[PDB]
């Protein structure tokens, strides 16, 4: 109670992105109040994978990161059931009609190689799409098919580092990054 990462965190983000980070939070035993950190990235996280469904066609990808456990599960399993996909172990964040497949999102505070490293031994079904960006500007996609335009990619670059440089001028990005 009384973090300024809090306070920073319902400021720096829309309102309807905070109360799904802290719908989840709570979902998962989470107190958002006491795992800052983890709000934030949240936060962030949610909406990268916003802007990420924003570029490309319009009926282009569904998203499943938001929702709630049983209905993004019971999405998931419609999708399964109507393109034929292996099922994927762990939930994903959005799916694409276009390229149709399941697509992980990640944001590090680390090296994009390691993060991706970690994320490809969890998933280890070598079938879902698995994209990250980073707080530095890198970006590292499943055979190097990054699935968007390079504008749309650069202006999810552009707000990460944009998140960064406001985290640091309040003096919280290194709890941030030594946090992950
Ligand atoms: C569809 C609805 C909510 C969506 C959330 C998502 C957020 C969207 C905000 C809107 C405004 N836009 C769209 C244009 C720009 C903008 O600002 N964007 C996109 C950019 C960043 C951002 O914030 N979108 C996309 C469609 C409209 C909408 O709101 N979500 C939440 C998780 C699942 C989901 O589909 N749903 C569906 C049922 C429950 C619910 O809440
Ligand atoms: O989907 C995700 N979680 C789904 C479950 C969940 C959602 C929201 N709150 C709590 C639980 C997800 N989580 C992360 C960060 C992470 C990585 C490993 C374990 C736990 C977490 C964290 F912080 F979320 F608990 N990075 C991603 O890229 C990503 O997709
Ligand atoms: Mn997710
Ligand atoms: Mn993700």
């Amino acid at each position: 109670r009384g973090s300024h990462m809090e306070d920073f965190v319902r400021q720096c983000f829309n309102p309807m992105i905070v109360e799904l980070a802290e719908k989840a939070m709570k979902e998962y035993g989470e107190d958002p109040k006491i795992e800052t950190n983890k709000f934030a990235a949240t936060c962030t996280h949610l909406e990268v994978c916003f802007m990420y469904s924003d570029g490309g066609s319009k009926h282009r990808f569904e998203i499943i990161e938001g929702r709630d456990r049983i209905m993004a599960w019971t999405v998931v399993n419609s999708i399964c059931n109507t393109t034929g996909v292996e099922k994927p172990k762990f939930l994903p964040d959005l799916y694409d009609y276009k390229e149709n497949r399941f697509i992980e999102i990640g944001v590090t505070r680390r090296e994009v190689h390691i993060y991706y490293l970690e994320k490809a031994n969890k998933i280890k079904s070598e079938k879902t799409h698995i994209h990250i960006f980073s707080f530095t500007g890198e970006e590292m996609a499943t055979k190097a098919d990054y699935t968007l335009d390079e504008e749309s990619r650069a202006r999810i670059k552009t707000r990460l580092f944009t998140i960064r440089q406001e985290m640091a001028s309040r003096s919280l990005w290194d709890s941030f990054r030594q946090s992950e």
